[PDB]
C-alpha cells in the first residue's frame, strides 16, 4: 500500500553529469561515448558565430576531479556537442526521445556537475515544466528508464517569469514556443491532463479509497464538453483505451471513473481527499499507476 | 524557483542493494563493505511470524542457508550474526561500490530517501518523513522488505531506515540500521496499530517560510502568538506541539525573510481556522508537513 510520486532510480544518470565552463558561464553536461552534450548557451545571439570565435581549449570539462580533453564541438539545433577524448566508461545502454505533454520523466537536478536531488514532473499541455530549478542548474536533464535502458527527454536551459522552467529534447529542439534568448516569454494558459488524473482515481480505487465513486456514466463527448469548462485537456478515445487495463482491474468503466470526474468538478472534494491530496493529481500517467501498483524493477 | 518534494539521487545506494532469499523467503538487503545487512524476518516461515524466535531460529541455519545476490553473481556467506531486529550476513567479497556512509537514527519529523526494491533491484525512489507516531507513510508492496531510506551530506551516505512491515492502515514500520525499530512496533505479525498520527508544526513553518522566499504571502497577518497560545490552539487541529528548539531552528527563515518565528505561527493558526479558501500554497491546497528547516534552506539557496 502506499502512492508517492516516485522517479527513476538517478544511478545510471548521475554517472554521465559533468561540469561544463565557457568564459564566465558554469553549467551541467551529459557524457555519453566520447560527446558532452550541454545547451548552448554557455557559449553566451548569433550562435553559429559565437561559436566560431571558440577553439576547443576554451571549453573546460570536468568529469569529479578529472579534466576530460575537449578534441571538437558542433551546434545541433540548441545543444551543443562537445567531442572529448575520452568514452565515458560508465555510459549506460540510452536513447534520445521526444516526449508529448502529459507523458512524464525524472529530473536529475544538478549543480557544477554534481547531482544534488532527483524528482518526478510531467510535461504540462502548456510545454513547460513546473520544476524545482536555481541558477546553475542548466543542462540539468529528464529521463525515463525502461527495462535497462535510459530514455534521455529532456535538458533544462531556463526559468520562465511565472517560476516555471522550459527546455529541449536532446536533439535540442525546444519543447513549447521558446527561443534560448532573453527576451519577453511567457508560458501559455495551463490545461490539467485529464487522462493522468482518470489514472490516480484508478490508483486511489486500487488503494482503498472510494468515496468518489457513483453509479453514473457519461458519453465521451458529454464528459469533454464538462472538462473544457473546467481548463481540462479533451479525453481522446486513445486515453480510454490506454486505461483499459485500469478498468479491468477496478471493475470501473472509463466513462463510469469520468461521470466522478465530472462530479469531483461541479461540487469540489467537500472536506475529503483522494491519496492525502485535496487538489486533482495529474502528473501520474496510466503506465506510472499500473508500475506503481505492480513494482517494475530496473 | 520552484519548490518540489526532492529526493536525493539514489545511485550510491542502488550500488549496495543485494537480494537475500533464505528458504522460501526473498527480501532485500544492503552490501556494505563485506556485509549485508537485511530484516531478521527473512529467517522465518508461514506458521512463524505470531511468536517468532528468532534466536532458536537462527542457531538452526548454516552459513549456506543464506542465499544472496548481488546482480547475477552469487556471494558467499562466510559468517551470521543477529543485531536486534537485524540480520548482518559476513559474506566473502567487499562491495567495490561502498559509498562513504554513516549509520544515523533519525527523530520523528525528519526527512529521508527511500530507494523501494523488489528481488535486490531498485524500482523508484521517493521522499519521505518520520511521522510522528513513528511510522512512514510510504509506497511499498509484498517482497520491498529490507528497502533502506537515507539522505546524502555531500558524498556521505547516512542509512536511516530500513523497511520491515506494513500495518492494517497501510503505513510503514521498520527499523534504524542497528535494528532497532522505530516506535513501539516488533517483528511480529501480532494485532499492532499506529498510534493517532498528528501533524509536524516546524515542518509547516519551514513550507510556509519556502512559500515566502518563493514570493508569496496571502497567508500573512498583523498579528503575533505567545509560544503557548500557539500550541493550545495547534493541539486541537491534531499539530504537534512546537518547543522552543523548534522556534531556535527556524531562526535563519526567519532572519532570511524579516517575519518572526511566532508572527509565521500566528499566520499558522489563521490558516487553520479559515482554511485556503479556493486558493494554494506552492501548489498545495493542503499544508504540507514533510519539508523540514534544513530541507528549505538546501533547496531555497543550495
Ligand atoms: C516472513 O514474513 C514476512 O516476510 N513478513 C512480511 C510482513 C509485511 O508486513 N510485509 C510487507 C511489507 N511492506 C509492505 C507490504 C505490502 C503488502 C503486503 C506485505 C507487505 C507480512 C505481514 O506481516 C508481517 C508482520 C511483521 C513483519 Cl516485521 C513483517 C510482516
Ligand atoms: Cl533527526
Amino acid at each position: 500500500s502506499g502512492f508517492r510520486k516516485m522517479a527513476f532510480p538517478s544511478g545510471k544518470v548521475e554517472g554521465c553529469m559533468v561540469q561544463v565552463t565557457c568564459g564566465t558561464t558554469t553549467l551541467n553536461g551529459l557524457w555519453l561515448d566520447d560527446v558532452v552534450y550541454c545547451p548552448r548557451h554557455v557559449i553566451c545571439p548569433n550562435y553559429e558565430d559565437l561559436l566560431i570565435r571558440k577553439s576547443n581549449h576554451n571549453f573546460l570539462v570536468q568529469a569529479g576531479n578529472v579534466q576530460l580533453r575537449v578534441i571538437g564541438h558542433s551546434m545541433q539545433n540548441c545543444v551543443l556537442k562537445l567531442k572529448v577524448d575520452t568514452a565515458n566508461p560508465k555510459t549506460p545502454k540510452y536513447k534520445f526521445v521526444r516526449i508529448q505533454p502529459g507523458q512524464t520523466f525524472s529530473v536529475l537536478a544538478c549543480y557544477n556537475g554534481s547531482p544534488s536531488g532527483v524528482y518526478q514532473c510531467a510535461m504540462r499541455p502548456n510545454f513547460t515544466i513546473k520544476g524545482s530549478f536555481l541558477n546553475g542548474s542548466c543542462g540539468s536533464v529528464g529521463f525515463n528508464i525502461d527495462y535497462d535502458c535510459v530514455s534521455f527527454c529532456y535538458m533544462h536551459h531556463m526559468e520562465l517569469p511565472t517560476g516555471v522552467h522550459a527546455g529541449t529534447d536532446l536533439e535540442g529542439n525546444f519543447y513549447g514556443p521558446f527561443v534560448d534568448r532573453q527576451t519577453a516569454q511567457a508560458a501559455g494558459t495551463d490545461t490539467t491532463i485529464t487522462v493522468n488524473v482518470l489514472a490516480w482515481l484508478y490508483a486511489a480505487v486500487i488503494n482503498g479509497d472510494r468515496w468518489f465513486l457513483n453509479r453514473f456514466t457519461t458519453t465521451l463527448n458529454d464528459f469533454n464538453l464538462v472538462a473544457m469548462k473546467y481548463n481540462y485537456e479533451p479525453l481522446t478515445q486513445d486515453h480510454v483505451d490506454i486505461l483499459g487495463p485500469l478498468s479491468a482491474q477496478t471493475g470501473i468503466a472509463v466513462l463510469d471513473m469520468c461521470a466522478s470526474l465530472k462530479e469531483l468538478l461541479q461540487n469540489g472534494m467537500n472536506g475529503r481527499t483522494i491519496l492525502g491530496s485535496a487538489l486533482l493529481e495529474d502528473e501520474f500517467t496510466p503506465f506510472d499507476v499500473v508500475r506503481q501498483c505492480s513494482g517494475v524493477t530496473f
